[PDB]
């Protein structure tokens, strides 16, 4: 009917980044193969990492582990119902995303202080969205939480667009850094778009399947493409970053 | 009545950290804007990091998603009944006492050894403290965890009053780390004084509400005070830290 | 019967590690008083650490605060039932392991890229592995979670075998790195060996008992003689490592 449907909408945004994600962890091990020791060997590791938690994460939704139903509060666009929330998305983006976080900032040879806020600004985001999408007892809280989430957000392009840019600037991946970087920032902003659009927020889109998918293409382009950028332009600059 | 009564200490105690909080942070970003980028600003970043955490922390309380009852033990003054545990104060510390940890850290300039150890020491402290709360089984076990959360503490200052200060003294903030030193080990052992005078340890005083606001009022100088004597001490010595 | 047994084995394989944890705390403070300040008190701090999260561990198990059942998937050998799972152990690898990766990353001289793609990694492992354990709804992803966490386990290895022994032959400490990794490797691979033929996994072995003990004896070697062989090694050659 429509929930043959939507249960075939969610079961496939599921299953699809399992098979993208295992095969781009065996794509970036064949490609560690050609790559010299010192900071390129560092970027790869980090980058296989990327992968290697996306998987785990799909599984861990697929699974049934990392699901649950979160009645809605009043005011909410379905008030008084049982959504089921993907609370692994976000459990798992806060492995993830400094795992994205450390290939860039070794890419770009940051300072650590500036990696350890970023990376403590990242999982900021990542558990308040997650304290977002958990909370019942009050619409307000709901978005104060998605507003306070946005304020790490707005910290870690922050340091991206000046601090980590200007790094890679004196350390010779100013170019590949400025293209990681505003593929970076356009499809992040995308992760905040789909929970305000979608069942969690303004539910303006009602199907969780949809949203799910949602979710699922932005993983595609932010972890897998992404890292897939990040080690070829590696391969092929080998002395630039070493 | 004293329900009545009990609820307002409660929501009060909350509500208040929620507006200085947000205050604290609105005033320490203004302050950003006359830093200089370097190891200042690099210190801003991980101040702002511990009101942006509090802010969460306090709505994660009044929102009902990080309190509950836990029954307390035999033997424990008020064996058989049901406390509200705000939780959430020890999962939130977690994240929030490593950056303070952290600007400490960057101002006195540590060594990266010790920054990890301290953190994960502190981490542990935060942990074991929540184990304390949560503790249902035996009153021995709850002051157990009690003692080996003071265990991990006691790394923690022993590394300030030490090693951490001595890099601040060959780092040229010797002064400055030296107050906030000073005002770490003091409203840190707060504490465990709270715990233990209060209704999960001994419960000499046992209103939900009163521990609940001593907690709150050392959160006000911990984090916001700290924070601001902190950034003060920054912008007006910009060459000593860079 | 074989419930007073079975009873026995675990609770007996839960104190006796309370007890040679709290020892070993004992011991290796003891062992501080002699230890000159820099990298070799620094190894020792990390090491300290260890002992002290195993303690805690410990008794998160035997509050049965981090013990809960779990029940088995069809085809599993013991499908249909309620196993009392002992999640507290992988909760609290996922702090300790990394313990142990920091002082032997500060023993080697380990690069710092090196050092947050291990702890990563190594977080990677012990999670899946929870996750493993926690998975009710099919048995494929509990094997599944287990090839994953094997996955990020080989990362580990990986980076032991080759960049970390590198780095401890131009620090010197080339000689000792061998001893503990190779002794880190042999008692490593025992966990998920213990994991998959015991209760958790192939249940060829059913007590929970009896692979409790199991992972108990490897933590005798793992984290406490481990631990007191890199501080006794430290005490013995301070100039090498400073
Ligand atoms: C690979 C996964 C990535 C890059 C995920 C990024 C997720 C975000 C940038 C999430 C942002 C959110 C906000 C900024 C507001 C609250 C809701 C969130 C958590 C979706
Ligand atoms: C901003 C929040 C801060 C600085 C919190 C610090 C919390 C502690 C120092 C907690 C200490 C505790 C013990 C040492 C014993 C067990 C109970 C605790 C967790 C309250
Ligand atoms: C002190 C505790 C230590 C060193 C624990 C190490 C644990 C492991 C190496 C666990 C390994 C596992 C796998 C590789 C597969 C999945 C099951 C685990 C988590 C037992
Ligand atoms: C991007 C942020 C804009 C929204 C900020 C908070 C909006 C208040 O909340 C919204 O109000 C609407 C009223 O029916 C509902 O449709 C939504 O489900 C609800 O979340
Ligand atoms: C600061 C640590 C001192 C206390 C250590 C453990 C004390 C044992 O426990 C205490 O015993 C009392 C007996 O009625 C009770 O009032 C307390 O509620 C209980 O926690
Ligand atoms: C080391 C990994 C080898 C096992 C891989 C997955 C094995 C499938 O699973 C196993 O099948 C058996 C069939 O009865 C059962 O005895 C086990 O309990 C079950 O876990
Ligand atoms: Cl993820
Ligand atoms: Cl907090
Ligand atoms: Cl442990």
């Amino acid at each position: 009917a429509a929930a043959v449907r939507e249960n075939a909408l969610l079961s496939s945004s599921l299953w699809v980044n399992v098979a993208l994600a295992g095969i781009a962890i065996l794509v970036f091990v064949y490609m560690g193969r050609t790559i010299r020791p010192g900071r390129p060997r560092l970027i790869w590791g980090a980058t296989l990492m990327i992968p290697l938690v996306s998987i785990s994460s799909y599984l861990g939704l697929l699974s049934g582990l990392t699901v649950g139903m979160i009645e809605m509060p009043a005011g909410h666009a379905l008030a008084g119902e049982m959504v089921r929330s993907q609370w692994g998305r976000y459990l798992t983006w806060a492995l993830s995303t400094p795992m994205i976080l450390l290939a860039l900032g070794l890419l770009a040879d940051v300072d650590l202080g500036s990696l350890f806020t970023v990376i403590a600004a990242d999982i900021g985001m990542c558990v308040t969205g997650l304290a977002a999408a958990m909370t019942t007892s009050a619409l307000l809280f709901r978005w104060a939480f998605y507003a306070i989430s946005c304020a790490f957000f707005v910290v870690v392009l922050s340091a991206l667009v000046t601090d980590w840019a200007a790094s890679a600037s004196s350390a010779g991946t100013a170019e590949i850094f400025d293209t990681l970087r505003v593929l970076t920032v356009v499809l992040w902003l995308g992760y905040p778009i789909v929970w305000a659009v979608g069942v969690e927020g303004l539910a303006l889109v009602q199907s969780v399947g949809v949203t799910s998918w949602a979710y699922s293409v932005l993983d595609v382009f932010a972890k897998y493409v992404f890292a897939f950028i990040l080690l070829r332009w590696v391969a092929n600059n080998e002395r630039t970053v070493a």
